[PDB]
């Protein structure tokens, strides 16, 4: 049923500290972000020939790094509805499996990924800014992360 | 390959903030079971552990059952050992491929009980079916020993 109890559990004791130390959902939003930036070194280390640039090849590798840290593809990799970015979608995502948070949304509980995701980009010389578009655990049906290529 | 890089490099975060900011050592380790024991109570309620074990624990065959299906659910594995040390009332937990400190090489350390935070999911679990215990890590590979070693003292 649930993957990965003790992530979620000790992601979960993250977000409750991070909430009890900041002073606004958006702040809350930018210290996970900048958690998933600090972690994305060690993941990527613990997981050809030029760097890409094209938005196709963006995101096979989204798609690849996706494949690497969750043993699955995303359910929607979207390079059409935004312009200049990519819309990465989960209905099952590992972050906020069983997380159902009321009145706050605009909270990213999952942007984690979206830093996490910036830092891999970013090893592969494919600079970006991610955030997290919607979470499940504060009411939508899936999650979406935006990345766009500055 | 590394087992579940997510979970271990959070965790490799939590202990590197919790080694900059503690007083000495063993209150690092007593964060770290805080940690686990806080995980712990969150973790019997998503249910892995409900199905796969009984609600009533007591006897010792029913604690050293208890600890090899709890560990069987969160790391898809049983130990190495689990050795009921009777004439000390104990219970003697070990693993050669421990998922916390894997890969960890931290010099001159021993004492700290890097993956501590076991010591409290276990001891919230076992608490939470009615087995009264303290857990404290003996040993870790992160700190140069060749297993990792807990200690269920029963009360
Ligand atoms: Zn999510
Ligand atoms: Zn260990």
């Amino acid at each position: 049923k649930v993957e990965n109890p003790l992530l979620i559990s000790l992601y979960s004791h993250y977000v409750e500290q991070i909430l009890s130390e900041t002073n606004s959902i958006d702040d809350a939003n930018q210290k996970l972000r900048d958690l998933g930036k600090e972690l994305g070194q060690q993941i990527y280390l613990n997981t050809t020939k030029e760097n890409v640039t094209t938005r196709e090849e963006v995101a096979k590798l989204i798609e690849n790094v996706y494949k690497v840290l969750f043993d699955k593809k995303p359910k929607d990799v979207d390079m059409k509805t935004a312009r200049g970015s990519v819309r990465i979608t989960d209905d099952n995502c590992v972050w906020c499996q069983e997380v159902n948070l009321e009145g706050m949304r605009g909270f990213g509980y999952c942007e984690i990924f979206s830093g996490i995701l910036e830092s891999i980009l970013e090893f592969k010389g494919v600079d970006a800014k991610v955030f997290q578009e919607m979470s499940k655990a504060t009411g939508s049906d899936v999650c979406v992360w935006n990345v766009r290529l500055v």
